[PDB]
């Protein structure tokens, strides 16, 4: 049996590519973002009154086994 | 404590208006104020006899984060 309905991605499921070539023998990828939110306070609440978007920043990290080639 | 029990006044206590209406996004104000107050000496003493106020001087700073209107 095999239902769509539910299902989660593993490791066996997803191929990393590069330049349309398979990356073998990759150990991990950890994918990390960051938006910069901070808040807008002033005079008169302790509150929050909103949020504001500043700076996006991302990194892509991998670990693989080193090949004797490639 | 309570916000009706503080004894002191904290930003989130207090409102600042102009013309009937609340400054948003107020982020400080600072008051200052001067006498002008002198001593005066004479002959005979090396130390001041009296101090008088001259000039009354005082200046309020506003400032505040930009808002798209008002």
């Amino acid at each position: 049996a095999s239902e769509a309905k539910q299902t989660v991605h593993t490791g066996n499921t997803v191929l990393l590519m590069i330049k349309g070539k398979p990356v073998g023998r990759a150990q991990s990828a950890s994918g990390q973002r960051e938006y910069g939110t901070t808040g807008v306070y002033e005079i008169g609440s302790i509150m929050p009154q909103e949020h504001v978007y500043l700076r996006y920043e991302g990194t892509i990290t991998v670990e693989r086994l080193r090949m004797k080639k490639e």
